[PDB]
């Protein structure tokens, strides 16, 4: 039941998504070993992703968990890269796209440095890179990321440099606690927790 709509860049929601994308890369601790070499991307296509069902069904977990936490689902957007996507976007998310072996446990990861998010389009650690050159820092190939509204309810603050939530939490949130410059990281337990709004389509440009 997905269908894909493509945004117009002349779109002011398709420039608030394409700003929130440019303005959230950082540089990364690897020196760009798992996501690749790059302050900004060449944004290629960004359509929103309309299903009811999928839909449905995370309103429905929302209000659960808003009415658990004083009518406040803390809900953001967030990005979430994956070799899953395309599955993703048509099944909803599950217990399949987890992170077994995050540092938060096996649950399914966001971030709000969208860069963060690259570092695992291609796999944990950036796998062997893309497919056609075998290259983590591809500045060919098109790669794909999520942005993601996403319900944190009561969220666990874990300081630091499928599994359940900790009890009378709904979800982790990973505070950075040595890179003065990263932004945070979240984790869900429940797969209903997030909706796949938008389906970016990018390659990363190479530095001059
Ligand atoms: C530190 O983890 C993360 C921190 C922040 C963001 C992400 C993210 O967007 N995706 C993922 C991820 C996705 C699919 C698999 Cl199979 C594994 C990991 C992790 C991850
Ligand atoms: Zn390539």
């Amino acid at each position: 039941g997905t269908i894909l709509i493509d945004l117009s860049p002349d779109d002011k929601e398709f420039q608030s998504v394409e700003e929130e994308m440019q303005s959230t890369v950082r540089e990364h601790r690897d020196g760009g070993h798992a996501g690749g070499i790059f302050n900004r991307y060449n944004i290629l296509k960004i359509q929103k992703v309309c299903n009811k069902k999928l839909w449905e069904r995370y309103t429905h977990r929302r209000k659960e968990v808003s009415e658990e936490n004083h009518n406040h689902a803390n809900e953001r957007m967030l990005f979430h890269g994956s070799p899953f996507v395309n599955a993703i976007i048509h099944k909803g998310f599950d217990e399949r796209h987890a992170y077994i072996g995050g540092m938060f446990g096996a649950g399914i990861y966001f971030a709000e440095n969208s860069s963060k998010s690259n570092q695992y389009v291609y796999g944990i650690g950036g796998g062997t890179g893309c497919p056609v050159h075998k290259d983590r820092s591809c500045y060919i190939c098109h790669r794909q990321l999520l942005f993601c509204r996403v319900t944190l309810g009561k969220s666990f603050l874990q300081f630091s440099a499928m599994a359940h939530s900790p009890p009378g939490h709904h979800s982790v949130t990973g505070r950075p606690s040595v890179n003065g410059l990263a932004l945070a990281e979240y984790v869900i337990y429940r797969g209903e927790q997030a909706y796949p709004e938008y389906l970016i389509t990018y390659q990363i440009m190479r530095p001059e």
